[PDB]
């Protein structure tokens, strides 16, 4: 956490992987699946402003939620339960979420990968999978969404 330069987050991202151990919460249609437009930061990152949309039986519906500060650069906010979203990684071209999901009957821990282009380098992807495993998320449960993200750019 003192290592990461929090100035790099906000900005226009695109998901490339999101990666759980509960699958069916982001599969094509899941309620975490969400691709993710753009990051800013509020009140110099004490929260933070998500835009991105989420597919309604096909249709993408473009949605902001604002995430706050709990320690560090772990954060809080309602949707589909109660999440906390921590920035796990970050550089100039690459951002690593690691998320709980609680929503009642259990508990759903996922990351997602985010880039400024479209894929990950092979370095990247390493990056990515080496992050997962440090946190008990399985790489065999990884999507590519970006594959899946026909919504408006």
């Amino acid at each position: 956490p003192a290592e990461i330069d929090p100035s790099k987050i906000p900005g226009e991202w695109r998901i490339i992987y999101a990666a759980a151990d509960n699958k069916d919460k982001i599969v094509e249609g899941g309620p975490l699946r969400n691709y993710y437009r753009r990051i800013e930061c509020i009140n110099d990152c004490e929260s933070l402003s998500i835009t991105f949309y989420l597919k309604d039986q096909g249709t993408c519906l473009l949605l902001t939620e604002v995430a706050k500060r709990q320690e560090g650069y772990v954060y809080v906010l309602e949707f589909y339960g109660t999440n906390t979203l921590e920035v796990i990684h970050v550089s100039e071209n690459m951002l690593v979420t690691y998320v709980e999901n609680y929503d009642g009957e259990r508990i759903t821990k996922m990351t997602e990968g985010l880039a400024k282009g479209t894929s990950f380098t092979p370095e990247e992807l390493e990056k990515y999978q080496q992050l997962n495993s440090e946190r008990g998320v399985p790489n065999e449960n990884i999507e590519n969404l970006i594959k899946t993200d026909n919504c408006p750019p």
